[PDB]
């Protein structure tokens, strides 16, 4: 028993709920919360930024020291890093970007990286601002991820639209 609540059951290990992911994770606390990054660590929009401007940029000032010292991450890789007042430990991921003309196989790698967690909270990687489509998302994170994962979808249109199309 783990401490989520309202979220719909997808599969034995994917659930899904219509929520900012800012604030399940404020109340959550959970050990893992996995951020839409960009290889660069740059939080500037999207579900990064959210998450960055709700640690008031301690997640960018650790970040710019990462990168400082490992240089950028490679699409579909992720690091840990702490979760500041949102988590434990924030898993950053970067799932390819649509947007920047990345390969969009590169969406299972990244999801791979969620097989390293025994529960997470996440977003749809690469969704969102990263120009894939949240559908395909979804199939490729209930077949690549095999530990329990928490899918926090912000837009409620999108959120129905999921559900009702899920196979
Ligand atoms: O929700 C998040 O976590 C991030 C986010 C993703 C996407 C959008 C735009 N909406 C859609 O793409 C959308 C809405 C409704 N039906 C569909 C069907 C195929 S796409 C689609 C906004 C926010």
């Amino acid at each position: 028993v783990n401490s989520f609540s309202g979220y719909l059951k997808l599969t034995d290990n994917v659930y899904i709920k219509n929520a900012d992911i800012v604030e399940e994770a404020k109340k959550v606390k959970p050990t893992v919360v996995v951020n839409a990054a960009n290889v660069y660590l740059k939080h500037g929009g999207g579900v990064a930024g959210a998450l960055n401007k709700a640690t008031n940029n301690a997640m960018q000032v650790e970040s710019d020291d990462y990168i400082a010292t490992n240089g950028p991450l490679k699409v579909g890789g992720s690091c840990v890093l702490s979760g500041h007042n949102l988590a434990k430990h924030c898993l950053h991921v970067v799932g390819p970007n649509v947007n920047k003309g990345e390969d969009i196989q590169l969406l299972k790698s990244a999801y791979e990286n969620f097989n390293q967690h025994e529960v997470l909270l996440a977003p749809l990687l690469s969704a969102g601002i990263f120009g894939a489509d949240p559908i395909h998302s979804l199939r490729v994170c209930v077949d690549t991820v095999r530990t329990n994962v928490y899918l926090a979808v912000f837009d409620k249109n999108l959120y129905d639209k999921l559900v009702s199309s899920f196979l």
